[PDB]
This record gives C-alpha cells, structure tokens and sequence, in this order.
C-alpha cells in the first residue's frame, strides 16, 4: 500500500536523439525518444519511476496482460499554444479515470498528482516533440499492465506502468457508420464504463466488418431497442429538435455501458454554460433517430473523444440500407463551435481553468 | 503459415532440475518454449524452439492496450506405460483457430501448429511429470504487437507456446453468486478464449476470496441463469422438474465457452445412456427450489486445469446455500473423473489421445 514519488524520479537521457516529424503524421505512429517506465511488486511496492529511452519492454511470457487482459489505458493530449506555452488539457480527470481504472482491474493503485507530474517531466524533457503547428498536438498514452509470471488467473503480484509520447494531426471529414445490433460493445455489471484493454479486443472484427461496407466506424447498439451508445471508441451527441418539439443537445447516461469521456464532460459543461437550449443525458434508439429524420428534427450528429476532438456523422447503414443524417448539411454550426471553443482553450487563445502550462 | 520442417532448435545450455510433482499451477515452466513471428508484410518467419526467455515488446504492442490476444490449454500425460499423450489436441487447435479469426489474428496451419508443439514437448518430455496425478499444463499464446496506438488489425504479432508442469488446482469449492457482474453477453465474444473476458473477472473473483469463496459462480440475465463454475463449464446432476435423473449444463448459445472436457463429459454421459443428458439453461431458482425438494445431486465444473471440481456451498442472497454434492458421493463426479484420468494416462485406449 503505497505510491511512487515524482521527487524520486531517476533521469537516464538518450545518448542519441531523433529528428523529429512533418506536423502535417499518422496517429500514434510516430514516437519520441524517452518514456516513463515504474515498477511495482506487492512485495516491495512501488519502486522509483525512471525516464529512460524509448526501448522494448522485457516481460515474462506468463504476463497476465499477455493472457487475462490485466492492462488498462489513458490516452490525453498537450499542446504547443499560440503564445508558445505547452499545456495539458484536463489531466487531472485522466488521472481520474486512470485510478478508478487500476482498482476495477485489481491493479495497484497510486498518488494521482505524483504520476501526473512524472508525466510532466516526461514531456518536458521530449518538449521539442510537441508539434510546432496548431493543427497538431503531442498524444500522451499512459499505460498500466500486470506481469505477473503466473498462469493462474489472479490479482497481480506484479506490474509495470509507463507512458508513451506520440506526436499526432488528425484522425472535417464525415464518417459512415455500420451499426450491426449481432455485436455489442457493452453490458451492464461488465467493464464497459473503464478504459480496460479487454473491452477494445473484441471490437477488431466489428471493425473490420465495417470498413468492408465502406464504413470508418461502428455504431454500437445495446439491448432490444438498439439504443445507439457509442461512435466507434467515442462517445455519440445527437443535435436535434426532441419528441416535444425542443432543440436539444443529447448523449446518452452514464449507466455502466458507456465510458465517461473528458471530451464528453467539457462539451456538457460548455452546452449549460451557455444555455442556449435543453442538454439531456438520455437514451436515444435507432428509431428516435429514424422518425426524427422523417420529420427534419434532426440536425447534427457526432463524437467526441481525445484524438478527433469532434467527429461528424453523416451516415449510418442499418438493416441493409443506408439512412443519411445531415449533419454537414447544417454547418455543422454546433459541432464547429465547439471544436473552436475547446481548440481556443487547447492552444492557449482563451484562458479556462481546463488547461495547465509547466 | 509456418511450417513444422523448417524449425530452429536452439537448446537450453543448462536445465533446470524438476520440480516435485507441491506444483502451483502454472507457477513452475520448463526450460523451452516455441515463438514464431507473424508480419503482415513477410507473413509467418520460421518457428523457433528456444530456451525459456522474456519476451521483448514494443511498449506500443496491442496485446498491452487493447487485448488483441487469445489462448489455449491442454496437456500431456505420462502414461502407464510410460507412453506421453496429447489429449484432444485437435479440438483445440480448431478453437485456437476460430479465436484467432474473431480477433482478427493472422491463421495458421492447424497440423503445423499441432507438430510444432509436439516437438516442445518432446525436447521437455522430461518434465511430463511421473505422476498419474500429475500433468503437462500447454499454454499456446496468440499476441497481437502491432507498434501504433491506432485501434485496428494488428500488423505485426506472435504465437508462442510455454510449457508448466501442474498437479492439481476432491477438494469442494464454495461458489460466490452476485448477479451485479456478468462474464460474458450475448453479441459478446465469452465463446472465445480471448484475454478480454478474463481481465474482467478479476474484481469479481477478489470479492469472492474475501468473502469466504474460492471461485465465482456466472450468473447471466434477468432470471439469474447458471452459466459457469469461475471459467469452468457448469454441470448439475439431478432429478429435473419432469421427475427424470438428469445431467444438465447450459447450451452453446453464445455465453458459454465450449470446453473439450464439457464436450468429453457430455459425450461420456450420452454413450452410457443411464440417465437424460440435457444442454439447457439453469436458472438459481431452478437450483434453490430442487434443493428444497431434495432432487439436487451432485454439481460440479469442468476444465482442463481441474476435468472435474465438485462444488459443496454457494453463497447467493446474503445466505450460504449447501449442494449436497459431496454427501452424495460424488458419484457421478467420481465415475468420471475416474474414465477421463483412465484415457489421459493410457489405462484405456480410446481416439481422444494422441501418443508421442
Ligand atoms: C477513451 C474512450 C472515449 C473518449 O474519452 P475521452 O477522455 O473523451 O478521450 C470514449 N469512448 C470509449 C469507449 C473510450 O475508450
Ligand atoms: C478454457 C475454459 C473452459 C474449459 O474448457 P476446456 O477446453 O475443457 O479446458 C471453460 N470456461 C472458460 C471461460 C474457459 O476459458
Ligand atoms: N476512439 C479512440 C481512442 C479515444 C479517443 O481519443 O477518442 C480509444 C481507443 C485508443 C485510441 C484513442
Ligand atoms: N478455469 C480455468 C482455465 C481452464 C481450465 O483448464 O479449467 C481458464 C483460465 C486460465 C487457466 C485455465
Ligand atoms: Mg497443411
């Protein structure tokens, strides 16, 4: 019972250092030349985090997270600001998130505030890899996974968490989605509402499934009315003028098959600030979304998530036909403003407490 | 695909001594193992038959961020007649195969994989333990290690096979019952022997050791169905609501992970014909009202690691709720355990082994 402390971090720099890329990169392909790298034990617990090379990591074939899927994720971004200064945009929250993440998967649990600024280390010290653009950012992947040696299926007596700095552009340009009710992302007392590597795995085939009817994502659906959860791994808002004639922006609850999106949370907590009109977490079926169309309630529809930010629907193909959502033919006003809003509070063009520098 | 006739044997310089056959499951390895490396630009490289070692992964791979990986068990057997034998070995070449096509895993050769293996098995054939009580654990693993954090079919993977002696996992087991998680769902992969479904677990299975249980017993849907014994298959020996002796375990419809000794169990039991053998689904209040009419017999799971584990309590609603399994025998539990053990140690000779 333990934690790690940033003031312990052991520095190695890389002897040889490379060239960086073109700002104008393919997501998560490229990496910079350090990562952050702590162990733990439940022996000795955590021991001091390092800063060493990027290099391969050396596992026992009996990794858990190599059999049973013992391995979590985080995935946020910093950005180089118009004023030059790099900023960090709502990781407490990640470290939220990663934390309630690590105690679902029965992993070791740690001082937030300590990793977080062992990131910030991190990234300083691979500074120059956050883009010199505004369209480009430098995508941090914290990762955490058992090592235990074991084959029995079991908590950990072993882990390892490090962290990944790959420096990315994009991901507007409408997307198709293949909604197909035979698979499901989620189910209630599983771990959909966690960002755990075990729920991404089963989804591969789904997506293949997809880009082979030209679809660049999956529409997930859940239980006997498709209500429509998640775009892909992002979640869904759907822009339009509800059953009781009032323009609304809506997603769907929180109640354990959806995961709760940073993105998500700060394009909620910008719509009420403004309170141009109704905000609602509620379920939303395929057919809410049929008979709104064939009726023009329907305005905009899109994702949200870290790496695309704002992601424009404008079709779904659904029990063999494609049905068309206008989205791009309305703007898409909503879906641009808010890219602006939390593009502006990113690159330091408007100050919010959403933001921090170092 | 990778071929059998092309495999490089690189031998342990030193060997370690073997252990006492005592074993921990899965916790003791031998001294080789067989790695092949799989790109989507060259395909399958030659297999390799190499000294125990870590494995060294870009800290991009997939398998460690999104669970683009999937498993296998079976085991060797030393015979009476000191003769070593796979059991079913093809039946899980054929599951790894079709698992490995769900998570969109490069597939292979089945035979070629099956050759390879025996031929781990036969350099470490020492290690098959001289017990009939005892056992060769194979664990083939299937990792995707794609380098780029994009979510998408892995580029880049390996297959590789470890080798664990392992004694055993009758001691009766008391099962957690708590209906607020699920294992697997319909439209889910719980048919597959993906990591994704077990990473899950773990919470639940904590919950149960810390509250008096070794194990967790599935529940799935708004009737609370009896779907498996932790990850192993679910069997109740009883007399069903038709007043007919029964051998009951839940169907294939997609939750249920098809285990061989499942299949084996069922096959067994069809063949001797003694009683209804019955694939249907078997709900607690199915369970709690038999118990009260006293036709409950004998329960069990079933699974490589333990062919047959008898199940003596569950706790379900606040309350323990005994199976009279052990009081009744176990029959049933025994006469199988005792012909499955018959066949894996050759006492028998039957097609579902494999010599050599
Ligand atoms: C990571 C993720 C999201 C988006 O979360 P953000 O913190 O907004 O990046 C949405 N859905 C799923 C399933 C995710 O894994
Ligand atoms: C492996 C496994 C079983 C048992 O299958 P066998 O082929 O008999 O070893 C049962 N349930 C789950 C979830 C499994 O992974
Ligand atoms: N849809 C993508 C992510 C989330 C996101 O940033 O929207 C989850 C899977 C791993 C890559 C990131
Ligand atoms: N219940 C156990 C296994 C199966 C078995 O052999 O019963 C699956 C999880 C990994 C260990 C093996
Ligand atoms: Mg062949």
């Amino acid at each position: 019972v333990g934690t790690f402390k940033a003031k312990d971090l052991i520095v190695t720099p890389a002897t040889i250092l490379k060239e960086k890329p073109d700002p104008n990169l393919v997501f998560g392909t490229v990496f910079t030349d350090h990562m952050l790298t702590v162990e733990w034990s439940s022996e000795f617990g955590w021991e001091k985090p390092h800063i060493k090379p990027l290099q391969n990591l050396s596992l026992h074939p009996g990794s858990s997270a190599l059999h049973y899927a013992v391995e979590l994720f985080e995935g946020l971004k910093a950005f180089r600001g118009v004023d030059n200064k790099i900023r960090l945009f709502q990781p407490n929250l990640n470290m939220d998130r990663m934390y309630r993440s690590a105690v679902r998967a029965t992993l070791p649990v740690f001082d937030k505030e300590e990793l977080l600024e062992c990131i910030q280390q991190l990234v300083k010290l691979d500074q120059e890899w956050v883009p010199y653009s505004t369209s480009a950012s430098l995508y941090i992947r914290p990762t955490f996974i058992g090592t235990e040696p074991s084959l029995g299926v079991k908590k950990p007596t072993k882990a390892l968490l490090f962290v990944l700095l790959s420096p990315v552009g994009p991901y507007f340009n409408p997307v198709s989605l293949w909604a197909n009710p035979k698979y499901v992302r989620a189910w209630k007392g599983g771990t959909g509402d966690c960002k755990m590597g075990g729920n991404y795995g089963s989804s591969l085939f789904a997506q293949c499934e997809a880009v082979d009817n030209g679809c660049q994502q999956v529409l997930w659906l859940y239980g006997e009315d498709h209500q429509i959860t998640e775009v892909g791994t992002m979640n869904l808002f759907l822009y339009w003028i509800n059953e009781d004639g009032e323009e609304e922006l809506a997603t769907p609850p929180l109640d354990g098959i959806i995961l709760p999106g940073v993105t998500r949370r700060c394009i909620l907590d910008l719509a009420h600030q403004w309170g141009e009109f109704k905000v609602s977490e509620r379920y939303l079926t395929m057919d809410d979304l049929t008979t709104a169309l064939e009726g023009n309630r329907v305005r905009e529809m899109f994702g949200s998530g870290t790496a695309c930010v704002v992601c424009p629907v404008s079709d779904i193909l659904y029990k063999g036909e494609t049905i068309h959502i206008p989205t791009m033919e309305n703007g898409p006003k909503l879906a641009s403003r808010i890219l602006s809003k939390l593009t502006d509070i990113q690159y330091g063009r408007e100050e919010r407490d959403w933001t921090i520098v170092l």
